[PDB]
């Protein structure tokens, strides 16, 4: 079971790259963030009840929920299919903190292959996050609000890319270029490694 953790802030170009790269190489996408709120929606489901009680308290879901989610979707992955072994994982790690959880609880059970940074500056994130607003409905998120959500995701993600740096496991990426030449960056790296 091999893992890449896919990096970035909002409006970083993640989810038109992730879509790529499941298509030509047979990763298996998971969102953490997606699979957490799916899990407190099923009040059915294996956490539900335990999410509901955290919210209830004010409190945040440990991350040991969201390990086990990512692992349990990674299991049942492979018992259908044992060929199907790679994933991209994104919304996780968030934090230094997260990642010694996995760690911690996922060394002999995964191997993290290498980590994606998705990187540009801050308008260009910004002005994506807006228009992709602006043309649907409408965004809850307006151009401040985006801002302090870059800048503390970047700050929060520092130490995770200056520690898989140290092992040269960080592939960094050009996010301001259009999502064709990204992904020609993205499949040198892809078609090398695996």
């Amino acid at each position: 079971p091999l893992v890449v953790f896919v990096l970035g802030g909002p409006g970083a170009g993640k989810g038109t790259q992730c879509a790529r790269i499941v298509e030509k190489y047979g990763y298996t996408h998971l969102s953490a963030g997606e699979l957490l709120r799916d899990e407190r929606k099923n009040p059915d489901s294996q956490y539900g009840e335990l999410i509901e009680k955290y919210i209830k308290e004010g409190k945040i879901v440990p991350v040991e929920i969201t390990i086990s989610l990512l692992k349990r979707e990674m299991d049942q992955t492979m018992a259908a299919n044992a060929q199907k072994n790679k994933f991209l994982i994104d919304g996780f790690p968030r934090n230094q903190d997260n990642l010694q959880g996995w760690n911690k609880t996922m060394d002999g059970k995964a191997d993290v292959s290498f980590v994606l940074f998705f990187d540009c500056n801050n308008e260009i994130c910004i002005e994506r996050c807006l228009e992709r607003g602006k043309s649907s409905g409408r965004s809850d998120d307006n151009r401040e609000s985006l801002e302090k959500r870059i800048q503390t995701y970047l700050q929060s993600t520092k130490p995770i890319i200056d520690l898989y740096e140290e092992m040269g496991k960080v592939k960094k990426i050009d996010a301001s270029k259009s999502v064709d030449e990204v992904f020609d960056e993205v499949v040198q790296i892809f078609d090398k490694e695996g």
